[PDB]
C-alpha cells in the first residue's frame, strides 16, 4: 500500500537536523499548561530552553540545497517553563537578518554553510548567521548564538528578537560555547576568524554579571580552526582545535567552508586569564581525532588541567570532507568511528613543544552533548550527564549524533556509571540539570531531555531524578513532534528578568465581552 496523495510531488531537499531526522517542522507558537504525566518536581523553578535547526524556507538557493548540512537551518527556540509543578511552552525562530531576508522574500537566498560565495550577490555582506546552536542567560539577556557571528538577543518571554551583539563584542564573531564561571559570575569565551572569512585571529573576553568586558585578549590560532568548543578552569581559558581548515581559495571556488584533515592534530590553546600579552599563549597538541565537546575543567592538586571530552577517532562531520582525493579514501575507510568518553591532561610547566599524553578511556562508548553541574562552573567538577549509545541496547554503526539512545551520569569522585535509556524506537536528546535546592549536594536533583517517540511522532520532555537515574518522574508531552535540536540550556528564574509576573503566554483580558443581560442564567429562575 502506497497511499496516492503521498506520490503527488514536494519541491523540499532533504534538510537534516544532527540526528538524521528530516522532517521540517517550523510552527511558531504556544501552548498554555502542557500535558504532563507523573509528578513535576514543586523544586523546579525556571525555564528549559533549547535550540534547533529547521530551514523556514526550502533551502534551494545553492545546488537545489543538494549540500545543506545537519548544522545549516534557521534557529528555532523551544522553551518549556516549569512553574508551581505546570508547564508552558512556546516556540518561534530567531529573526536573523538572514531569516528575515527569506521571509520577506519566500526565498532561499543563502548557499553553503558559512561560505559568503556561495550567497546570492544582493545578500553577500549581511550577517548570515542562523543563530542555532546555543543558547544563554548573563547579565539579565537572552542569547541565541553560533559561532560565524555575534548573538542575537530574544526576550525571554515572547521570544521577540531585539537586536544584534548586545554585550557589543568588538569581533565579527561569539563562540555558541561561552562558560559561566562560578567564580566571578563571568561569561568567558572567544571569537575565532574574529576579523572575517578564513582569519587566524581569535578575540577572548570575559563579561562581568553587569554586561562589562572586564578581560580581553587579541590572539592567533596556528591554523584556521574549527574551534567549537573550549573549557573552564580557574586560571585559564582552554580552547580546543578540531582539525578542520578553512580556506578562502577553495570558498572563492564554491566549496565547503571546512575540510578535515587528517595531518593536523587535536589542538589546545591555553589562555591565562586576564592575559596582559598573546605571549602568555600557549599552543599543545596530540594526534588526529574529533573531541566534539568539553564536559568541563579544572586544576587538580598538582596545577595539570584536566578536561574530559567526547572522542570520536575520525570526522563526525563527513559533510565536511577532506580537500584531497587521498585523505577523501581515508574518511571512507574510516566508515564510522570509534567513540569514546575521555580524559585530558594539560601540564601548563611541560614543554607545550612536546606531544600530550594519550587521553584515558572514562567511558568505552559513543558519547555526546555533556553537561554539568554549572555551580562548579570553571572549578573541580565530578558529576557530568552525558547523551550515550547504550551499550548492549544500540546501533554502533550510526554517525555519533544518529543514535544517541540514552543518559549516562558519571562521577568522578564515586566512579560510578548510572544509565537512562529513552525507550524503544526512541531518541533522546543532550540534558540539563537543576540542583534540588541552592546548597544540594553535586549532582543532586533533577535532569531533564528531549525524548523523540519515532513510532508515535512526538517530542516528550523527561524529567529524572538523580536519586534513581534509572527511572523518569515526569513526562511533558507535546501534541507534537519538534526538531531535533543541539543545546539547550536550564535556566533559573531567578536570573530571568519579570519570570514572577510573566508567563510564555499573554493572559487575555480579565473583563467580560459579552453583557450581564446576556446570561442565560437568570438567579431568580
Ligand atoms: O555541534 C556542533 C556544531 C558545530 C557548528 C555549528 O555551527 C553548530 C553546531
Ligand atoms: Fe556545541
Amino acid at each position: 500500500y502506497v497511499h496516492p496523495t503521498d506520490i503527488l510531488p514536494s519541491g523540499w531537499p532533504t534538510a537534516t537536523d544532527l540526528s538524521g531526522g528530516a522532517q521540517p517542522r517550523r510552527f511558531e507558537g504556544t501552548i498554555f499548561d502542557v500535558m504532563t504525566r507523573g509528578t513535576i518536581p514543586k523544586e523546579l523553578h525556571g525555564t528549559f530552553y533549547r535550540i534547533m535547526p529547521d530551514y523556514a524556507q526550502p533551502p534551494t538557493y545553492y545546488k537545489g540545497g543538494e549540500l545543506n548540512a545537519p548544522i545549516d537551518g534557521d534557529g528555532t527556540v523551544a522553551a518549556f517553563r516549569f512553574k508551581d509543578g505546570k508547564v508552558d511552552y512556546r516556540q518561534r525562530f530567531v529573526e536573523t537578518d538572514r531569516f528575515k531576508v527569506e521571509r520577506r522574500a519566500r526565498k532561499s537566498m543563502y548557499g553553503l554553510y558559512r561560505n559568503p560565495y556561495t550567497h546570492h550577490p544582493c545578500v553577500r555582506q549581511t550577517v548570515e548567521s542562523t543563530a542555532n546552536t546555543n543558547v544563554v542567560m548573563h547579565a539579565g539577556r537572552f542569547l541565541a548564538m553560533k559561532e560565524n557571528g555575534n548573538a542575537y538577543e530574544m526576550d525571554p518571554h515572547t521570544l521577540k528578537t531585539l537586536g544584534y551583539n548586545p554585550f557589543n563584542l568588538p569581533s565579527k564573531t561569539m563562540t555558541a560555547h561561552p562558560k559561566q564561571c562560578s567564580v566571578t559570575g563571568n561569561l568567558v569565551g572567544f571569537g575565532y576568524e574574529a576579523k572575517g572569512l578564513a582569519t587566524k585571529d581569535v578575540y577572548y573576553f570575559e563579561v562581568d554579571p553587569s554586561g562589562k568586558v572586564v578581560r580581553d585578549l587579541w590572539l592567533e590560532a596556528p591554523w584556521c580552526a574549527f574551534i567549537h568548543d573550549c573549557a573552564l578552569t580557574p586560571n585559564y581559558l582552554v580552547l580546543m582545535l578540531w582539525p578542520f581548515e578553512a580556506n578562502l581559495e577553495r570558498m572563492k571556488a564554491g566549496g565547503h567552508h571546512w575540510a578535515y584533515d587528517y595531518t593536523k592534530p587535536i589542538t589546545w590553546i591555553t589562555i591565562p586569564r586576564g592575559a596582559k600579552s598573546k605571549d602568555e599563549v600557549k599552543y599543545w597538541h596530540w594526534k588526529n581525532g574529533m573531541p566534539i565537546h568539553t564536559a568541563s575543567g579544572f586544576e587538580d592538586e598538582q596545577g595539570r588541567i584536566i578536561i574530559d571530552s567526547s572522542l570520536v577517532h575520525g570526522n563526525a562531520f563527513p559533510f565536511f570532507p577532506p580537500d584531497s582525493d587521498e585523505q577523501k579514501k581515508k574518511q571512507e575507510a574510516d566508515g564510522t568511528p570509534k567513540a569514546q568518553f575521555v580524559r585530558w591532561t594539560i601540564d601548563p610547566r611541560k614543554d607545550n613543544n612536546e606531544q600530550l599524553p594519550d587521553p584515558e578511556v572514562i567511558l568505552d562508548t559513543p558519547s555526546e552533548f555533556p553537561q554539568i553541574d554549572n555551580r562548579f562552573m570553571g572549578v573541580e567538577y565530578s558529576s557530568a550527564f552525558i547523551n550515550v549509545f547504550v551499550p548492549d541496547r544500540s546501533d554502533g554503526n550510526k554517525n555519533v549524533f544518529q543514535g544517541l539512545n540514552g543518559l549516562a551520569h558519571y562521577k568522578r569522585k564515586e566512579g560510578t556509571t548510572e544509565w537512562y535509556y529513552a525507550g524503544d524506537n526512541c531518541l533522546i536528546q543532550e540534558p540539563v540539570f537543576s540542583p534540588r535546592s541552592k546548597d544540594a549536594p553535586e549532582g543532586d536533583g533533577f535532569v531533564l531531555a528531549i525524548v523523540d517517540r519515532l513510532d508515535l511522532n512526538r517530542s516528550e520532555v523527561v524529567v529524572i531524578d538523580t536519586r534513581d537515574f534509572t527511572k523518569a518522574v515526569a513526562a511533558v508531552q507535546l501534541p507534537f513532534a519538534i526538531r531535533s535540536g543541539i543545546h539547550g540550556q536550564w535556566i533559573p528564574g531567578e536570573v530571568t528578568p519579570d519570570f514572577e509576573t510573566k508567563g510564555l503566554v499573554d493572559l487575555p483580558k480579565e473583563e467580560h465581552w459579552a453583557p450581564l443581560s446576556q446570561s442565560p442564567y437568570d438567579p431568580d429562575a
